[PDB]
């Protein structure tokens, strides 16, 4: 049913929202292509319908997980440590996930996700990852708005 939007209400928001405001700064200072945005797709009310929005989050977190969070090196220890937090989180929203799911992706939902990895292509790969990196508030806002999530606010 409607119920796809509640697969990730174990996951704490609050929890991925704080390592990431703690080195929001610092990421996004490094966001060599301000007037664009990588999450593009996140930003229209495409993917609002439940099958699409499960779809579509299963692969944006794939998405971090095989790509950015594989793509980007971090010499600095401390923004290092919050990016494990919140790729810990984002595995964990994986397994459960997994554990929910029906969640199959209409052509719709596939493309709405190609977009994304095609912006993500447009760039140098590091400049890409950190970019993208940059953009997980509005990966958050937009997990956010889709499913009944948690938070220890
Ligand atoms: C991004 O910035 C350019 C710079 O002039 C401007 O055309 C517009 O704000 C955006 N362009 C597109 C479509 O990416």
């Amino acid at each position: 049913n409607h119920g796809l939007r509640r697969c990730l209400i174990s996951t704490d928001m609050h929890h991925i929202e704080e390592s990431f405001q703690e080195i929001k700064r610092a990421i996004q200072a490094k966001d060599t292509f301000p007037n664009v945005t990588i999450l593009s797709t996140l930003e229209t009310l495409q993917i609002i319908k439940p099958l699409d929005v499960c779809c579509v989050t299963k692969n944006l977190l794939a998405f971090y997980v095989d790509r950015v969070f594989k793509d980007h090196q971090e010499p600095n220890p401390k923004i290092l440590r919050k990016i494990s937090s919140i790729a810990n989180s984002f595995l964990y929203m994986q397994k459960t996930l997994r554990q929910c799911q029906q969640c199959h992706c209409r052509q719709e939902a596939t493309n709405a996700t190609r977009v994304i990895h095609d912006n993500y292509d447009q760039l140098e790969v590091h400049a890409a990852a950190i970019k993208s990196l940059g953009e997980l508030d509005v990966f958050l806002a937009w997990i956010n708005k889709n499913h009944e999530v948690m938070s220890s606010a």
